[PDB]
């Protein structure tokens, strides 16, 4: 232990941003990671498990596989029974609410879609007045694409490829409910896809790899932020430490208490790592449980009482059309999407979904989706102190309104095609849309309302937050660019006004 001038809790996209910017200041930076670098070959000689084989690195600190959303009928024929691990996906179940984060150097962009869309402007400035919309649009949004290395999809060939029929199926059912389609950016290289798909590489998207890591193809954090923020000379990163407690002593800054863990759980050591700036990049569920427990046990008493408020899932909502016998959706679906239906026009019935691929390698006739609706619902983390956890207290009732919306949009694509939902897809009472997911996690330590209006926690100083918990749960789309986005602007300005190299 010790100190650092700057230390970054976590490695996801606000803890990339703000170290990268941090390391080419010339601030001595240590950032903080509960879970692996992801760079050894395992059993398999990969580093990541895919869909169809997972094993204990699909998990963190759990005793069996579980399938993915959607696939059970398909895939729990794969689960096993595996030992507790430091694995890459944690499933953090809640009383009415599972919440599904990265766990790893680079967070959950390890395990994410790889989607990077921006969000209609007309949307963010609903959500965020406070904000100057026109340095997000003008500087941050184009920085961000830039150094995620957001790629397009060759739409000729999209077209011709087999491992997109499951999209062209959706979109031409869409097309007869007067839907059309867009295709969506992604971190996903294409063109190694169309590699893959020639034979010429090892495959990762076309072999039923995403959630779980891919092996290949994806531009995750370690390989854009986090390489580059490595190279800045400035930055080193310590995983399987997780940070505990943050508190403030007669040094100035901050003091944490970090835990040093074996990927089997064992506690290794307990650290105290101090610094002159903390900035926290844990996540929505991370960076709120933080100042929450700070708060609640009296370490951090002046934080307030926004701290752990307005928490929404992002809208999610999954669902499932039955396609007719005659319009199946193929054995062999990319696992990075490619299209979604652009549905949303800011009001109450707004929708985007992405049609998303179904991993089971056989032919389904399924058209899964994974929808972003409009519900003004929200969440509070509140402090447990017998156990030492934040609990959300989110109720499942909340997100009628999330289920209302894409009901109303896929009854106009069922009814135009004679189609009916599946049921039967999300356990075994019967249940066509899944609303007690959470893949998109927003809010806990909003912006402008338990911090100021770039990061700075109300009540202290050199104190940041910089990441997902920052958005008032909902963006409208898919929202790692506009954490991204948001990043690069909070850290710019903190760094010009606060900070000394
Ligand atoms: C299955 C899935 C699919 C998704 N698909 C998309 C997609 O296609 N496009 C999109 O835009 N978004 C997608 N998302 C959402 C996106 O991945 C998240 O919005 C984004 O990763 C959040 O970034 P963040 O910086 O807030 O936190 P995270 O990326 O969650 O990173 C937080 C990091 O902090 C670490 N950490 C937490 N607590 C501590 C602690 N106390 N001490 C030390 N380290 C800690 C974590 O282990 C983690 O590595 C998906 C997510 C999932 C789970």
């Amino acid at each position: 232990g010790g100190y650092v001038p700057a230390v970054v809790i976590g490695t996801g996209y606000g803890a990339a941003v703000s170290a990268l910017r941090l390391g080419e200041a010339g601030v001595q930076t240590l950032m903080l990671e509960m879970g692996q670098l992801w760079n050894q070959p395992g059993p398999d000689g990969n580093i990541f498990c895919g869909m169809l084989n997972p094993d204990k690195r699909s998990s963190w600190f759990k005793n069996r596989t579980e399938a993915p959303l959607g696939s059970f009928l398909w895939l729990d024929v794969v689960n096993r029974n595996i030992d507790p691990y430091a694995g890459v996906l944690d499933r953090v179940n809640y009383d009415q609410m599972s919440v599904y984060v990265g766990r790893g150097v680079g967070g959950g962009s390890l395990v994410n879609g790889g989607m990077a869309v921006e969000p209609k402007r007309s949307y963010f400035e609903e959500i965020l007045p406070r904000v100057d919309s026109s340095e997000m649009y003008d500087r941050y949004f184009p920085r961000a694409n830039s150094m995620l290395r957001v790629n397009h999809i060759d739409t000729k060939w999209f077209e011709d490829t087999e491992w997109y029929k499951f999209a062209r199926v959706s979109r031409e059912q869409a097309g007869k409910a007067g839907l059309g389609t867009v295709f969506v950016p992604n971190v996903y290289d294409f063109g190694y896809m169309q590699r893959e798909a020639a034979g010429e590489v090892p495959k990762s998207a076309l072999a039923t790899e995403v959630i779980y890591g891919n092996n290949h193809g994806k531009q995750s954090l370690d390989k854009t932020y986090l390489a580059a923020a490595l190279g800045t000379g400035k930055v080193t990163i310590q995983t399987l430490h997780q940070v505990k407690t943050i508190r403030q002593t007669k040094d100035g800054g901050y003091a944490l208490t970090v835990e040093q863990k074996d990927t089997d759980g064992k506690l290794l050591a307990t650290k105290e790592i101090s610094c002159r700036y903390l900035f926290l990049g844990a996540g929505s569920l991370g960076s709120t449980e933080l100042l929450v427990r700070a708060r609640d046990t009296g370490t951090l008493p002046n934080l307030n009482s926004e701290v752990g408020a307005g928490w929404g899932p992002n809208g999610n909502i999954m669902t499932a059309r039955a396609n007719h016998m005659w319009n199946p959706t193929g054995a062999h679906q990319s696992s990075i999407p490619a299209l979604g239906i652009d549905a949303w026009d800011n009001s109450d019935s707004s929708v985007f979904a992405e049609i998303a691929p179904m991993p089971a390698g056989l032919e389904t006739w399924v058209s899964l989706y994974l929808a972003i609706t409009k519900n003004p619902q929200r969440g509070t983390f509140v402090y447990d102190a017998a156990t030492d956890r934040a609990k959300l207290n989110w109720t499942r009732d909340q997100n009628a309104p999330a289920v209302n919306a894409a009901k109303a949009l896929f009854d106009r694509i069922n009814k135009a095609n004679g189609t009916i939902y599946r049921y039967d897809l999300f356990g075994t009472q019967l249940k066509a849309f899944a609303d007690d997911f959470c893949y998109h996690p927003l809010g806990g330590c909003v912006l402008g309302k338990a911090t100021d209006d770039y990061g700075r926690v109300a009540g202290y100083k050199n104190l940041y937050v910089t990441d997902g918990s920052l958005i008032p749960g909902s963006v409208g789309v898919n929202p790692f660019v506009t954490i991204t986005a948001l990043a690069e602007r909070n850290v710019e300005r903190i760094i010009k006004q606060d900070v000394t190299a």
